[PDB]
DNA sequence: ATCCTCACACT
DNA sequence: AGTGTGAG
């Protein structure tokens, strides 16, 4: 079992809020920029970043008054405010645009508001029986990668390079050879970002390979507007000296954990463990998962789901904006749950379901996590007042102050979130 | 003073 | 149901 049954796609826009901005403001194109949401707190809060920009240091979650240090001439886009919140709907309709291409080639599963999972495992088997057993072009694949490639006895001319040593030791009258499989998957691929560039202007990488881990860490070698094909046969050199935290799930206390139980830096050292081994340290599901993992196996399907499954509406008060009266708080839950409604309703409309239960979370000041509470209701009227109203019950007594028009402690994040969906 | 948005595992 | 982890 060599986990090579599937070809899987991830694709990614580059720099997305960036694109849809420098779109619709040319003055914008080819320049040093970045989106910033908030603008009174130290200039605002970067949320997206130019690769121009990034050539200075400009990063993601840098003050835009910091980032101007290292890039003076940095040009800035903001975010539309609404009700005092950032309102991200143009990204989410430049994304509608995307996707909308994307599944005219395969069923997408979207992964975020910029990046979706392709499954192509059958666009490959109808693409190989119209092939006849001809060759594939270099020509097919302008804008490829082969990881791992050239090997043995400027940028672009190494790619080719590569290229043609892949496509050179290819066997093409094998119409169930992975490496087939996945070169003609890097070929739809192509295609389907070509479709994408013309039809919307947004240029985006993607990474080509067996599974969605793979894929995506395949995606992220060679950005922007590349794609990348990491072969079953490219595992064990790309992991010999990959960091444990660059792969999908490992980023965080897990990943942690396995680099400081087992002593170990790269997912490759990995493969010298019994999967008893793993599980043993790590439990029955993630021993199993890395163990797989580190030999390039994973299983996760591409979910036939365009659309996601919750909206939620949130807004934090960090330092001294944090609310204290009880008026603060029932404005507030009233913008979040007017925001919700307007984005409930447009759901009701497109998507064709109702949610069903309200969820309702807090955030105190001194509490150390992303949430201090979390409250549920029943959601059954798309009206803002009432749910702000409903939202404001199922937390009114985590008030711990004894006066009415007081709220005590001081809340630094209010949420609100619909769930449980049905068809409508 | 990163700030949202969403998914899923565990209990 | 409520909490915590991980990611774009
Ligand atoms: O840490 C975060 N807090 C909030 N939101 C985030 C965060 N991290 C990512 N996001 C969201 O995920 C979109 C695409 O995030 P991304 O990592 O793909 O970044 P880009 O496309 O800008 O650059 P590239 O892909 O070229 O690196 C971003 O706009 C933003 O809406
Ligand atoms: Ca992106």
């Amino acid at each position: 079992a060599t986990g090579q049954d599937r070809v899987v796609a991830l694709v990614d826009m580059d720099c997305f809020f960036v694109q849809v901005e420098q779109r619709q403001n040319p003055h914008l194109r080819n320049k040093p920029c970045a989106v910033v949401q908030y603008k009174s707190w130290k200039g605002g809060g970067i949320i997206a970043v130019s690769y121009e920009a990034r050539a200075f240091g400009v990063t993601r979650s840098m003050w835009a008054d910091d980032a101007k240090k290292l890039c003076p001439d940095l040009l800035l886009a903001q975010v539309r405010e609404s009700r005092g919140k950032a309102n991200l709907t143009k990204y989410r309709e430049a994304s509608v645009e995307v996707m909308e291409i994307m599944s005219r080639f395969a069923v997408i599963e979207r992964a975020s508001i910029d990046e979706a999972y392709v499954d192509l495992t059958s666009a490959v088997q109808e693409r190989l029986q119209k092939l006849q057993g001809q060759p594939i072009s270099a020509d097919l694949l302008p804008s490829t990668y082969i990881e791992g490639l050239p090997q043995g006895p400027q940028k672009e001319g190494m790619r080719k390079q590569g290229l043609f040593q892949w496509l050179d030791s290819l066997q093409i009258d094998n119409l169930t050879s992975p490496d087939l499989q996945l070169t003609v998957g890097a070929v739809i691929v192509e295609e389907m970002r070509a479709a994408i560039e013309r039809e919307t202007g947004f240029q985006c990488s993607a990474g080509i390979s067996h599974n969605k881990v793979l894929a995506k860490l395949a995606c992220g070698l060679n950005k922007p507007n590349r794609q990348t094909l990491v072969s079953h046969g490219s595992v064990p050199q790309l992991f010999s000296q990959m960091p444990i935290r660059k792969i999908r799930s490992l980023g965080g206390k897990l990943g942690a954990s396995v680099i400081e139980i087992l002593g170990i830096e790269y997912m490759g050292e990995l493969t010298q463990f019994t999967e008893s081994q793993l599980q043993s340290h790590f439990g029955e599901k993630n021993g199993s998962w890395l163990y797989a993992m580190c030999r390039g196996i994973e299983h996760d399907p591409v979910k036939p789901r365009q659309l996601p499954k919750t909206i939620g509406c949130s807004k934090n008060f960090p330092g001294k904006t944090a609310l204290a009266t009880r008026e603060q708080v029932q404005w507030w839950l009233l913008q979040l749950a007017q925001e919700l409604e307007e984005r409930l309703t447009k759901d009701r409309n497109d998507n064709d379901r109702v949610a069903t239960q309200l969820v309702v979370s807090i955030r105190v000041q001194g509490d150390k996590r992303l949430s201090s509470l979390r409250r549920c209701c029943a959601l059954t009227r798309y009206d803002a007042h009432k749910m702000s109203h409903d939202a404001f019950t199922v937390i009114k007594n985590c008030n711990t102050s004894g006066i009415q028009t007081e709220w005590s402690p001081p809340l630094t994040m209010l949420f609100l979130c619909a769930t449980k969906f049905s068809a409508s």
